């Protein structure tokens, strides 16, 4: 059985836990914090990894690939490959463009630190540029990259949230405002996967504060 | 046939241009310089962006998982899954912790920029952590991911001298230098793939910055 390690309350983790919910892909849950993890299977002390009898992965969306190449029965991507570059673009701009350039900001939003002015000032010139250009390709039809729920979805269920709340934070503004999230969390909230995700994260994210 | 849009002394332009010259895919290049690109094809305005008649792309590692699946002739991939994802887990470490991390140097390194104090000792200890950590997934038997050259190559080939290059000119050392990236590059060195590159990458340089823009 493949083991999925790290914790509820990274978004990361979220991402691959949804991909393998949504495929029924069988899997054992391993609570791995941070510094407490398997550095042969993480070189870098990151979450998630995944560890399987054929080896280890330690990027998540390496894995929700590998996800989709081993356990073909339910894809997650479309089979037309301009279809499912589409998929991808999604996924990195959102990840790369969005969610890493927040992320420079969740000391301070999140974990009771302070980030500098001159970061806060970076940062959302690159929001700024960023949000309306992954607007231009998103969806929301009624899912990310359209009528079907992919592995954009996986990442977009679990990031859009954080950077949502991050940058009202900081910024005071949800800079996500003008697009259509809480139409899109609410078309995901109806399902299971999601369900699961969203309860096991708020259990975690409890337990990794009383820490 | 597809256009592959932006200039070659792009690192992830030539990380496309590699795959598509090893997989014999045939392209135009289209010469877009930053703040002139096509934004209906590149939203935010990065290069590389491919467009074709079928859509646009407009993500490096997007664009060459696009030509292993439209192009399988000459994969770049490993069949098996697992063997895959070790070669996608050395493009992802690579361009996330090594890549991206120099990158926020480069003002200064290349550009004629200043990056503050504070920035070069953050960007110095997470290269620090991170560099062993890229040494314990890459095998470099020869090829980057093992004994065949792959997807994490295009990768390898333009990003590791761009870190080495960087890393020396803010640091006064290649934060490198205990991988075998000398050895690597002279492995890649034979390659009429990346010898097109190179050529092209340098006249492009000196064309950039030839701009007064």
């Amino acid at each position: 059985m493949l083991k999925l390690c790290g914790f509820a309350a990274s978004n990361y983790y979220n991402k691959v836990k949804l991909a393998l919910l949504e495929k029924n892909v069988p899997f054992e849950e391993v609570l791995a914090w941070i510094g407490e993890t398997d550095t042969t299977a993480t070189p870098a002390g990151k979450v998630p990894y995944m560890i399987t009898e054929s080896g280890s992965l330690c990027e998540s969306e390496v894995i929700n690939e590998y996800l989709e190449a081993a356990y073909p029965q339910t894809p997650l991507l479309p089979r037309d490959p301009m279809q499912a570059g589409k998929v991808r673009e999604i996924v990195t701009f959102l990840e790369l463009y969005l969610e890493l350039t927040a992320r420079e900001l969740y000391p301070e939003a999140f974990f009771g630190g302070k980030v500098s002015d001159n970061v806060k000032e970076r940062q959302l010139k690159l929001l700024s540029r960023y949000v309306p250009a992954f607007a231009k390709l998103a969806k929301f039809s009624p899912y990310v990259a359209g009528d079907t729920f992919t592995l954009a979805d996986c990442a977009a269920a679990v990031h859009l949230p954080l950077v949502s709340s991050c940058t009202k934070i900081i910024y005071g503004k949800d800079l996500l405002a003008d697009l259509p999230v809480k139409e899109y969390l609410k078309t995901l909230s109806e399902r299971p996967s999601v369900q699961k995700v969203n309860a096991d994260r708020k259990a975690n994210t409890e337990l990794m504060l009383s820490r």
